[PDB]
């Protein structure tokens, strides 16, 4: 059950089964294993801007 995260900063949803394609988010990367090193592909901030969509 891949979870998704929405960046409250802009409103971008992340699909654990399809994260970023330019950085290299292979299909199967849970936000848990993605520390702050990863940022938003539309903004460029830390992970604090991303939250869990439903099922929290
Ligand atoms: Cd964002």
């Amino acid at each position: 059950a891949y979870l998704k995260w929405i960046c409250i900063t802009c409103g971008h949803i992340y699909d654990e089964a399809l994260g970023d394609e330019a950085e290299g988010f292979t299909p199967g990367t849970r936000f848990e294993d993605i520390p702050d090193d990863w940022c938003c592909p539309d903004c460029g901030a830390t992970k604090e801007d991303y939250v869990l969509y439903e099922e929290k």
